[PDB]
């Protein structure tokens, strides 16, 4: 479970976020499988509730009302054309599972869904799985409103409604059979892994249940004996009696601390620095690198509905996002997820956007197509921000010194730092207001490099900065901190 089943030399996965399986299916070809990436994480494939008020938020995907591959992304068919189109080209797929609840128990009965299948919260009638009464935890849970009420209550933090998410009873093995249907139809359609959502509302022992019950990965593009890839999401920010280390069992977990600590240091917020991150990873306190699947930003936090807070940097701060995503990729620490958002009307009152809910761009509901500029730039108002040149140029970073240890590390005392990684890659950061011009050794071999920050190499030429490394590994780098990226990066593949 602990292996991302990604083509040999890819490292990163994508958060294709609201994208719908046709878009999805083509980016794979014309994009993902060139650049070296080595899967997509894709929004709940299953029926949900179909929520006008507000008008269809990008939430309402996390209210299942059935089983079925039928969403605004797209129909079972189109489902199956993109993992088959992605799978032939290196690229894997990663399903978001949301098998905890069901929808909100105030949800009226009836047919608003995303492909009319019949459903009832008030009497707990789903027939389209089918699911009843008896299959919830409503006598389980202790509370007095029968929600979550208290995090410091380990119990009812499983057993009650997270939000009003109607709780299924996962200790049930029909239910724990239901959900293993549903897993198997994907993993057999030829999906590489998933994202177990709301794990930490979950029994580590009934996740393990479930996963017993998983088929091995499809044997016409998986080698025979492939698990598939899973990762358990659970905010442990380090305060509550649950720990993620209790899931270390049925796979790797999201480290929420990777990118709330990342953005208070670039920040630099409270005293933080850069020259803090010499010892970045475990040294801070987070899960084991074997265990973790790490993130600047998710869909939740982007838009302050997880945790991390105000210091979570994103798509909107452009600037500083680069450098973050820029770190990640180039530290060693865990396996690299990448995001992908789209653009919303973000409106600020009283420190809160009360537009934390709207979802992907869409005319009269229907998603829009993501469209592809002449300068690689998506439009319909998708941010793509894996294909921006210094994001995109970074997960590329990652495959060419995958494996090479952390070394040659600088730091100036306050936000001018640099590494190394082995012998194939180099990164040099100016987080200071003022200018970096330093030699600086990095451990590569002689010759010409072009920075792939500030451009490319393209026809045996850059067509940004150009560094050269001497026979001794020695470089010099200047980095204003006027610079429209204020960091450069050179690796083995950028050398000319
Ligand atoms: C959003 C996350 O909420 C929890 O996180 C808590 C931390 O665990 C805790 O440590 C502390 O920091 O507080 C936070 C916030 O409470 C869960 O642990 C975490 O799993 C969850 N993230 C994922 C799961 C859910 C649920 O499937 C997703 O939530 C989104 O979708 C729901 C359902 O539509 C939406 O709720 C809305 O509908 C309900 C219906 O009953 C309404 O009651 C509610 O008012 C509506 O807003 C959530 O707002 C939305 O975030 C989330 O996307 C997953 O990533
Ligand atoms: C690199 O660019 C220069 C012009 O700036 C040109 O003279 C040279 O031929 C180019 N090299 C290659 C290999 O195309
Ligand atoms: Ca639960
Ligand atoms: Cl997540």
């Amino acid at each position: 479970q602990y292996s991302p089943n990604t083509q040999q030399g890819r490292t990163s996965i994508v958060h294709l976020f609201e994208w719908r399986w046709v878009d999805i299916a083509l980016e794979c070809e014309r994009y993902l499988a060139p650049k070296g990436f080595g899967g997509v994480q894709v929004s709940p494939p299953n029926e949900n509730v179909a929520i006008y008020n507000p008008f269809r938020p990008w939430w309402e995907r996390y209210q299942p009302v059935s089983y079925k591959l039928c969403t605004r992304s797209g129909n079972e068919d189109e489902f199956r054309n993109m993992v088959t189109r992605c799978n032939n080209v290196g690229v894997r797929i990663y399903v978001d599972a949301v098998i905890n609840h069901m929808c909100g128990n105030a949800v009226s009965a009836g047919t608003s869904s995303t492909c009319g299948s019949y459903f009832n919260p008030g009497s707990r009638d789903f027939p389209a799985v089918p699911y009843s009464g008896w299959d919830f935890n409503d006598g389980k849970c202790k509370t007095g409103s029968g929600d979550i009420e208290n995090y410091n209550d380990a119990t009812q933090v499983r057993d009650c409604r997270l939000t009003g998410l109607l709780d299924l009873a996962l200790e049930k093995d029909y239910v724990r059979s239901k959900i293993a249907e549903y897993m198997n139809h994907l993993i057999d359609i030829g999906v590489a892994g998933f994202r177990l959502d709301a794990s930490k509302h979950m029994w580590p022992g009934d996740i393990k249940a479930i996963l017993d019950k998983l088929h091995n990965l499809n044997s016409n593009w998986f080698p025979a004996g492939s698990k598939p890839f899973i990762y358990q999401e659970v905010i442990d920010l380090g305060g509550e009696p649950i720990k993620s280390s209790d899931y270390f069992g049925n796979g790797r977990v999201t480290e929420f601390k990777y990118g709330a600590k990342l953005g208070t240091v670039i920040r630099k917020w409270n005293g933080e620095k850069m020259s803090y991150l010499k010892n970045w990873g475990e040294g801070w306190g987070f899960v084991p690198s074997d265990r973790a699947l790490v993130f600047v930003d998710n869909h939740d936090n982007q838009r302050g509905h997880g945790a991390g807070g105000a210091s979570i940097l994103t798509f909107w701060d452009a600037r500083l996002y680069k450098m973050a995503v820029g770190f990640m990729l180039a530290h060693p620490y865990g396996f690299t997820r990448v995001m992908s958002s789209y653009r919303w009307p973000r409106q600020f009152q009283n420190g809160n956007d009360v537009n934390d809910w709207v979802g992907p761009p869409n005319n009269n509901g229907v998603i829009k197509e993501v469209t592809i500029n002449p300068d690689t730039t998506c439009g319909n108002d998708w941010v793509c921000e894996h294909r921006w040149r210094q994001i995109r140029n970074m997960v590329i970073f990652r495959n060419v010194v995958d494996g090479q240890p952390f070394t040659n590390w600088y730091d100036n005392g306050s936000n001018q730092v640099a590494f190394g990684r082995g012998n194939r890659g180099f990164i040099v950061f100016n987080n200071d207001d003022w200018s970096f011009s330093l030699t600086l050794q990095t451990g590569l071999p002689a010759g010409t490099y072009c920075d792939v920050i500030s451009g490319d190499k393209i026809n045996g030429n850059c067509t940004g900065i150009k560094i050269y490394v001497s026979d001794d590994g020695k470089a010099h780098f200047s980095i204003s901190n006027s610079a429209e990226d204020p960091f450069i990066a050179i690796h083995a593949e950028s050398k000319l």
